[PDB]
Order: C-alpha cells, then sequence, then structure tokens
C-alpha cells in the first residue's frame, strides 16, 4: 500500500551537477505542474525531458502545458531546466 513515487533528476544552467528530487506520484500521472512544484524555482524557464522516441531513439522533448504528462526514461524523469 506504499505511496506512489517517481525519482526526478534535473539539470539547470547554473550547475554542472544535477539536482535530485522525488515526486509523490506514479510516472504517467506526473504532469508539468507537478514537476514545477517539485523544482520550485521562479523565473522564465523552458522544460525538456529525456524520452524514447519510436523513430529517433533517445530524445529531449519539450512540454508546455501545466496538465501535460511528463515522459519518462527507464521509469524515472530526467529533465533540463533552461532559463
Amino acid at each position: 500500500p506504499a505511496a506512489a513515487s517517481t525519482k526526478v533528476l534535473y539539470y539547470t544552467d547554473r550547475s554542472l551537477t544535477p539536482f535530485l528530487v522525488n515526486i509523490p506520484k506514479r510516472l504517467g500521472d506526473v504532469t508539468l505542474q507537478d514537476f514545477k512544484a517539485a523544482v520550485d524555482r521562479h523565473g522564465s524557464f523552458r522544460y525538456h525531458f529525456k524520452s524514447l522516441d519510436p523513430e529517433f531513439g533517445t530524445v529531449k522533448e519539450e512540454v508546455f502545458q501545466d496538465d501535460a504528462v511528463i515522459p519518462g526514461w527507464e521509469g524515472k524523469i530526467v529533465a533540463w531546466v533552461e532559463e
């Protein structure tokens, strides 16, 4: 009966070292607004997520809408947060 959880790694322009945070939701249910809340960083950002495209393989996909579902990579989320 354990609560849902997704491991989230994200890179910012400032740091060469990525940040690690956990979101209390199942991958597939996690939305951009969930991700933004975990990051909790004000400013004008773009958000790219590591994803598997069926034609091109590993890609970075951008997500715009707050209610939009975040793609995962090997059951986790790997993200780039760019100012």
